[PDB]
């Protein structure tokens, strides 16, 4: 029993984290095979950050301007290039701890584990969702840039996120490992703001299924609904539309618990309209939207890595 | 900024997890140097579970009755002994991935990371606290026994928990790595039940200090309180007593934020009275009690 916000075990990623230094800037890099990946903003100083010309800053650098430290060992940089907003430093040694991996771009609503790091040293791991407004609600201080997010699908690490910056609201923005931002953000010091966020409906439903599986059933009711009626309610409460694909994805949980997705939608309708009436669900007084259907099934079935 | 329930990176522990089998029972063990630690109940059968006599079950076993698998490899067991409620299996290979480590017994309110494991392979990592009633609110299925809890302050892993069982209420009980249970529990399937659980007051206060550090002040008020009046009110909401030690421990957070500990106590009293009136603190609509003072300073500043 029990249901917790759970991250993937982080060991396979821990063996890839290094420190990257350029001038007076130190941040984290990801060392896979013979390349170190890190945010291209490592090459900027204070003045540069206001309006950087990255190609022009980069052409001025030699390999020896980038100091890469893996533990207590310096790696030799033998090449450098940029891909979108990530810098790729070719080094003279392949990482002997390189896991089986891929680079994947995730969709809003999908979850991943973040390994927060400082000076190339992993400090903490936590689970995040990519918000509908393409931010993440992370926990990051000065020095965390280049921290990465990932999933593990089998023995294969899927890297999906590299941390680039904090927005003024205190939420976080970054890129895939091919250097494309999630969201309408740019890597420069200027006023930027996230869009208004919405709640991830399919995930709330997943978590309601988790609650039922763990014995917490007070919110169930005799009623059902239709997709269109439910979506009018979702829109009113700043919930993402529920699609037929979402309904299909929750199919397993529906069959296991005997509660059809649109029956559970009728539960969720009532919760939005009436609140929780002083009760909790899985120890929370708000509706949790950072577990996917896959997360719920995985944790309520004991899958291993 | 931001504030998350954060676990330690699990890699140092992952490299120590093995599978232990005895008869038809398989669970997890922790392989450090040349010893594998696991719950002694691995040697029980169905019959045994109400009133096992562990010394009598153990004397009947040989080394070769214990199968230990580390990844794809069998380890050879060359010795065994029991210490309290843990079995220690001496094996013929020291674990080359053994981290710097120590065994520490923790007190209620302390937090740690759990690496949940099945068949000797890591499933997930999450953060837990030792509740005042000596249970933890974990996430554990059949096969999770022998999963461990730990902290990593610096490069040294401090092992503080090994998982043994789930109580009827769905909460979890286990031992330190010297095999002494937390709380009044025993490794038997007799009816046992945890004490009423209470809120960890010192941690709630820590987390209110975290909210102030992250720029949120809405819940403060102009009042203070004596320690004794605070405790008289807080007990009525099932909050643990706050002690002078706890007040001392909050001193650094007090000094960082400019808010005296007993003024923060006054804020908490009002929150218990009023609720949150549709607001949140660090993203929660309930008061959070699974961050320690030490955790707050580590994650914020
Ligand atoms: O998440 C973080 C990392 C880091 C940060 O946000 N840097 C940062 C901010 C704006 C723009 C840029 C770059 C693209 C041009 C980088 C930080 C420094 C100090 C305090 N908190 C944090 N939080
Ligand atoms: O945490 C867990 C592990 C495991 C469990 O609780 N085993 C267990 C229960 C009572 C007593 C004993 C031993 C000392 C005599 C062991 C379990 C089995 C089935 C369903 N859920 C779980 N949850």
């Amino acid at each position: 029993s029990g249901f917790r916000k759970m991250a993937f075990p982080s060991g396979k990623v821990e063996g890839c984290m290094v420190q990257v230094t350029c001038g007076t800037t130190t941040l984290n890099g990801l060392w896979l095979d013979d390349v170190v990946y890190c945010p291209r903003h490592v090459i900027c100083t204070s003045e540069d950050m206001l309006n950087p010309n990255y190609e022009d800053l980069l052409i001025r650098k030699s390999n020896h301007n980038f100091l890469v430290q893996a533990g207590n060992v310096q790696l030799r940089v033998i090449g450098h290039s940029m891909q979108n907003c990530v810098l790729k430093l070719k080094v003279d040694t392949a990482n002997p701890k390189t896991p089986k991996y891929k680079f994947v771009r995730i969709q809003p609503g999908q979850t991943f584990s973040v390994l927060a790091c400082y000076n190339g040293s992993p400090s903490g791991v936590y689970q995040c969702a990519m918000r509908p407004n393409f931010t993440i609600k992370g926990s990051f201080l000065n020095g965390s840039c280049g921290s990465v997010g990932f999933n593990i699908d089998y023995d294969c690490v899927s890297f999906c996120y590299m941390h680039h910056m904090e927005l003024p609201t205190g939420v976080h923005a970054g890129t895939d490992l091919e250097g494309n931002f999630y969201g309408p953000f740019v890597d420069r010091q200027t006023a930027q703001a996230a869009g208004t966020d919405t709640t991830i409906t399919v995930n709330v439903l997943a978590w309601l299924y988790a609650a039922v599986i763990n014995g917490d059933r007070w919110f169930l009711n005799r009623f059902t609904t239709t997709l269109n009626d439910f979506n009018l309610v979702a829109m009113k409460y700043n919930y993402e539309p529920l699609t037929q694909d979402h309904v299909d994805i929750l199919g397993p949980l529906s069959a296991q618990t005997g509660i059809a997705v649109l029956d559970m939608c009728a539960s969720l309708k009532e919760l939005l309209q009436n609140g929780m009436n002083g009760r909790t669900i899985l120890g929370s007084a708000l509706l949790e939207d950072e577990f996917t259907p896959f997360d719920v099934v995985r944790q309520c079935s004991g899958v291993t890595f």
